[PDB]
């Protein structure tokens, strides 16, 4: 069957060499089934910038590392701390946050200066980077704040993961033993029913299959999406599809990243 396997590599290969020149785009993915250890990838060691899609993973170190109690603390930040695009954390400037609804804002909504405060929280983008190495990823680079780590610049390293790092990260916090059950579970839930992802990984999935997922835009046409997808009686599958194209101003088409999706999903079906 080796043989027939990779005849299967080559021809789901081939659909993602043609969705790059379908949308003008490199695309990288790396999925894969908790249940088989089975995994589908392209590019999967590619850099990328990673641009949102780090936020679930801040608020998961953030998790790691505070006590529940410390969690509750209510952080006053201040209106010099809002950067572009924090329809959350504006509105609730007079009140302060806690870390908790600081992370919960991150990941639903992609609130731009709640993940400056979970990069602040860790010791900046170093000590995030730090807390990456803790769970065996020393792939990941981070060096900036929001907005400047959307920046996307070819060749850059500042501010990438690879489609395989990020997905393995994910998994680590969301399906490994990383977490105390209680806070795998938050984790978890903030990831689910969310806008920002209707149009990406989710809208790739088969029917009655659901889809818990982060997301990411950056310059470049940057267009990202990693998730967990739980299929109907079967165990999870965790899914990072990372992609780019090649002009500052590039449009990105959130198709790109349903297709990619619909593929993985059909043949680790």
């Amino acid at each position: 069957s080796i043989e027939d396997t990779n005849m299967a590599s080559c021809i789901t290969n081939k659909k993602f060499v043609q969705l790059e020149k379908k949308f003008d785009a490199r695309l990288g993915v790396y999925a894969i089934d908790i249940g088989s250890n089975k995994t589908i990838a392209y590019r999967p060691n590619e850099r990328f910038a990673y641009a949102s899609t780090y936020k679930v993973l801040a608020a998961a170190a953030v998790l790691k590392k505070n006590s529940i109690e410390k969690l509750n603390e209510v952080i006053h930040y201040s209106k010099d701390d809002l950067v572009t695009y924090s329809p959350i954390t504006e509105k609730h400037l007079d009140t302060g946050m806690s870390l908790k609804e600081i992370s919960e804002a991150a990941i639903r909504y992609s609130d731009n200066t709640a993940g400056n405060i979970l990069l602040q929280q860790l010791g900046g983008p170093k000590g995030f980077e730090k807390s990456l190495k803790q769970i065996g990823d020393h792939v990941t680079k981070a060096k900036r704040f929001e907005t400047d780590l959307n920046s996307a610049i070819p060749g850059d390293i500042r501010d990438t993961s690879t489609a395989k790092a990020l997905a393995t990260d994910l998994k680590a916090f969301t399906l490994d033993n990383t977490l105390t059950t209680d806070k795998r579970m938050i984790l978890t839930d903030w990831m689910r029913g969310n806008a920002t992802g209707d149009e990406l990984i989710r809208a790739g999935a088969p029917i009655g299959w659901e889809v818990g997922d982060k997301s990411g835009a950056g310059s470049y046409g940057t267009r990202n999406d990693i998730a967990i997808v739980w299929p109907p009686n079967r165990a999870p599958i965790v899914v990072a599809i990372l992609s780019n194209r090649f002009t500052k101003d590039a449009n990105y088409d959130n198709a790109l990243i349903a297709e990619a999706a619909k593929v993985v999903l059909n043949d680790l079906k």
